[PDB]
């Protein structure tokens, strides 16, 4: 689980018969790869990067520096978090998290782009006055999210079944509790009970992070700290 | 082909067994999605939309108000411009113009990331100073990326010895270098510049070319942020 770093040695290929996956254990890039990996059942390896110390031959892996990234036993390499989802999705058996329909399949990655902006505020409230203006802006955001769900008249962004659409937006909705900001989906009921469904799912529940995990990396993010992704353990 | 704009009456019922493409004549985003229309043979309808001058009912069809959009029959609507493209391969039958293997589909997405900064750069250039030079070498510094994907390829084109949907994808934008006089920008990638006398050799790319009259034409007015730009002719 302790992230490599500089000067750490670089993995073996990978097994026949399993993908790995170079991911940080903090990271909601890196866990939409890993929520989609449980919920397809694939087996696989999973290769912890220390961002902040990154190990010189992780550039060879990924040109951006980024996780999280795939890798088989060709040698094969594939990142973007939402490139890796539709990859395994494709590439690997079981019931597919992509509706097979080319329409259906266009507004999951419509609804993606809608989403786009939420990210960037998350990174933005981790790194003054401005708490204020950032919290007006999640719950603008929040609002076109709840009219998808509210049009749909359904509990997931997919359907009335889970999705890939819901696993990759999950991961910033699951940190919003850490970063004390329950109020910013006071006027989105959907959305708020959407992130109580999430919850019950097998796969969301699995890979769940703790209260005291989230806060104990936030503080050492608040003070951009390179041993933050080794929180813990 | 005369764009609608503000005052404009919105267009009837798309007819069956046709799709409809909200477009603007000099935008490389919806020239992507005609690319694919013209590559596959799709029936199709093209409405022209002043973006300088946008009609009030156009934000029914897209929230982000922006071209291209698709439209069917059945009313259902399609935007972004890589999302369109996909959206018709996937839709339309003949040959595929995005790879059936996993892997090499994800390359192509992987490639259109590499890609991602040259829309915006083009973007600040038209809209101006001493910051031509730093534009310019941000160029170069982009293409050297794409550089070296074809050395690594060893091939033509970014999917292979053959036109994909890749570069169709990233092709508008090469193809306004010319017009821009940004031709100084690809002196340093020699595969890059053999590229773009292979894509102009494409019967596809050949049919929806530009004259450089009304691409400086265009670009004037652009300059002028004339909102008659878009119906240069
Ligand atoms: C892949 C590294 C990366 O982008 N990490 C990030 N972590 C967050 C984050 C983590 C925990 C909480 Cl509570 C909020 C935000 C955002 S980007
Ligand atoms: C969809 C409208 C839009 O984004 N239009 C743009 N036009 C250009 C452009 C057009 C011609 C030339 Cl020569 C350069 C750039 C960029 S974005």
């Amino acid at each position: 689980a302790r992230s490599l770093g500089k000067g750490s040695a670089p993995p073996g290929p990978v097994p026949e018969g399993s993908i790995r996956i170079y991911s940080m254990r903090f990271c909601p890039f890196a866990e939409r790869t890993r929520l989609v990996l449980k919920a397809k059942g694939i087996r696989h390896e999973v290769i912890n990067i220390n961002l902040k110390n990154k190990p010189e031959w992780f550039f060879k892996k990924n040109p951006f520096g980024l996780v999280p990234v795939l890798e088989n036993s060709q040698g094969q390499l594939i990142y973007e978090s939402a490139i890796t989802c539709e990859y395994l999705d494709e590439a690997y058996p079981g019931k597919k998290l992509l509706p097979d329909d080319p329409y259906e399949k266009a507004c999951q990655k419509m609804i993606l782009e809608l989403f786009s902006k939420v990210p960037s505020l998350v990174g933005s409230f981790i790194r003054k006055e401005d708490y204020a203006g950032l919290k007006e802006e999640f719950r603008k955001e929040f609002t076109k999210l709840e009219e998808v769900l509210t049009n749909k008249k359904t509990t997931f962004f997919g359907g009335n079944s889970i999705s890939m659409i819901d696993y990759l937006i999950w991961p910033w909705f699951e940190r919003l509790e850490a970063m004390k900001l329950n109020e910013c989906v006071d006027h989105t009921p959907k959305l708020k009970l959407w992130m109580a469904a999430m919850k019950e799912d097998p796969t969301v529940s699995a890979l769940l992070t703790s209260e005291k995990d989230w806060q104990g990396f936030l503080e050492l993010y608040l003070q951009n700290s390179p041993e933050a992704c080794d929180y813990g353990l």
